[PDB]
């Protein structure tokens, strides 16, 4: 493929990207001072584990939303079989939720976004699952430290959910190609940003997977006990 090609997905994806970031990079930064008073942190913890729950599930149904939003906006997605869009973003979507989520949290105090105010993960206490939150805060801590840029982010997700080794893909040639034509966009802007050295920092591919599947199996219990209608 052409560089103005390659340039053109760059863009494309960066577009798609802006319009389905859910809220402005800048919004979520200036609202770093506006954190949980002890009180507020109080009022959480005393909580049950399904209140706590409920609005866990309505902070991450807002956030798959704009996933698969992105994701239709992605150059090929469409065009692929409704199996094979579903097998990518039941895959997938859950794993670019984790690597947004980056984006609202502050390594400064290890606080995240949550309900309108910054809070430590002492916040979801009553959930009864600090092992699982606090493996969620440690991989937003470790993509914080890249310093990812808006587009690193709408490359990097795009890589995410476009992977050709998805169980039940039936167009697996199209997945492939879809899958190689941004991994070289997201080479090319690398290079043109001087940052190919993120590429190493990286997490492992395994980690992303394993981390979502984790969480996806705590929010499946959930699910079956306390059951949220969408
Ligand atoms: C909320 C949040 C943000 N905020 C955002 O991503 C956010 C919020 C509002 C606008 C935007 C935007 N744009 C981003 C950023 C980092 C975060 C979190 C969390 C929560 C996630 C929800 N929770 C769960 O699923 C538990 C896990 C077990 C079952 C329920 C508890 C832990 C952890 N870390 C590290």
């Amino acid at each position: 493929a052409s560089l103005t090609e390659i340039e053109h997905l760059v863009q494309s994806v960066s577009k798609s990207y802006r319009e389905t970031c859910q809220l402005r990079l800048e919004d979520l930064l200036r609202q770093r001072s506006n954190i949980f008073s002890r009180e507020e942190v109080t009022g959480y913890q005393r909580k049950s584990m399904w209140e706590m729950w409920e609005r866990c599930a309505h902070h991450l149904t807002e956030a798959i939303q704009y996933v698969v939003e992105f994701a239709k906006r992605l150059s090929g997605f469409m065009e692929l079989s409704q199996n094979d869009q579903i097998v990518l973003l039941k895959a997938g979507a859950m794993e670019v939720v984790l690597v947004r989520m980056c984006r609202a949290y502050n390594a400064d105090n290890r606080t995240v976004f949550f309900e309108g105010k910054y809070g430590g993960m002492e916040l979801f206490r009553a959930l009864g699952c600090s092992e699982l939150i606090s493996s969620i805060f440690d991989f937003s801590h470790s993509l914080s430290a890249l310093h990812f840029s808006e587009d690193e982010i709408a490359l990097y997700t795009a890589l995410v959910l476009i992977n050709a080794h998805r169980p039940g893909l039936q167009e697996k040639r199209k997945v492939e190609q879809l899958q190689y034509n941004l991994e070289l966009a997201f080479h090319h802007h690398l290079c043109k940003t001087h940052r190919q050295s993120i590429l190493a920092k990286l997490p492992p591919k395994g980690k992303l997977r394993s981390l979502c599947s984790q969480h996806v199996e705590r929010l499946q219990i959930f699910q079956h006990l306390h059951p949220i209608v969408v």
